[PDB]
């Protein structure tokens, strides 16, 4: 019921990369009639393999309608992760496709669908660790999912973060100044990870105005190094990206709320919700 054969999953096309990790389009059809469902399917990139099962750990315990819906595991000593497909791709992918079709009503619907998905995850104490607009599926020009959770950690109980050990290629330009300086997760580590994911939507995922493009033009030249200290010192400084063009006030207060320097002073997603839904007529 929940065990997908390998030899059933027909390659189609390949739909994400990582490190430890990569995504493909497949049709899971083991009548052979072409009939089949389509499946997205994670795997790892040709270790590492205890790292996707806790991956698949987390997705089986996870059921909320913005979160992508897990479908089961193909087992081979190697494992893969099988999910439900979303043809619209990421929001990187869609938005720049729909400039004219996704208006300000549309993008705070997908920031409550993000905010109740994380409060969601948040619930059951997890920190993702790479809230992105990248891992930001599109169901529909009306729905929205968190479509990976490869870095996602639990948070110990009665503790308030989660201590990141190796952490070899985190997202840097989506993190806190208590994980790009502690190397710690908090749920308000999150939050401000979604502020910056916000500010990806409202410039529609326009590539030369994303985290990093930006971040590079207020820090300049770095290489791997130095990046992390050069921001820390930007962020100390009360610096902050800038209201994205046509930006009502209102929703700015919100995302700089997420910007709060300190984890105990940032907004929570259930305040967000509220926030923006007070927004939406
Ligand atoms: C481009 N495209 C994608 C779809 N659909 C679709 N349905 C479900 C998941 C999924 N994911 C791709 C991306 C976004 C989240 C995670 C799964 N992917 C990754 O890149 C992970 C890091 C890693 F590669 F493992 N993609 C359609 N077009």
């Amino acid at each position: 019921p929940t065990h997908f054969e390998k030899r059933f999953l027909k390659r189609i096309r390949d739909l994400g990369e990582g490190h430890f990790g990569k995504v493909e389009l497949c049709r899971y059809d083991p009548e052979g009639d072409n009939t089949g469902e389509q499946v997205a399917v994670k795997s790892l990139k040709p270790n590492h393999i205890a790292d996707l099962k806790k991956e698949i750990e987390i997705l089986r315990n996870l059921y909320h309608e913005n979160i992508v819906k897990y479908k089961g595991i193909c087992t081979e000593n190697g494992i893969k992760l099988i999910m439900e497909f979303l043809p619209s791709g990421s929001l990187k992918e869609y938005l720049p496709k729909n400039k004219n079709k996704i208006n300000l009503k549309q993008q705070l619907k997908y920031a409550v669908q993000i905010c109740k998905g994380m409060d969601y995850l948040g619930s059951r104490q997890y920190v993702h660790r790479d809230l992105a607009a990248r891992n930001v599926l599109v169901e529909s020009e009306h729905q929205v999912k968190i479509g990976d959770f490869g870095l996602t950690k639990a948070i110990e109980t009665d503790k308030e973060y989660y201590t990141v050990k190796d952490d070899r290629d985190s997202p840097v330009f989506w993190y806190a100044p208590e994980c790009l300086m502690q190397s710690k997760f908090y749920i308000a580590s999150d939050v401000w990870s979604f502020g910056v994911t916000l500010h990806e939507l409202l410039t529609y995922c326009d590539s030369d105005s994303s985290p990093m493009a930006l971040f590079l033009k207020m820090i300049g030249p770095t290489h791997g190094q130095m990046t992390v200290t050069r921001l820390v010192n930007t962020l100390k400084e009360g610096k902050r990206l800038p209201c994205p063009p046509n930006c009502p006030d209102e929703v700015y207060q919100l995302m700089r709320k997420c910007w709060e320097f300190q984890p105990s002073n940032r907004t929570s997603f259930q305040n967000l919700i509220e926030g923006f839904e007070a927004l939406l007529k």
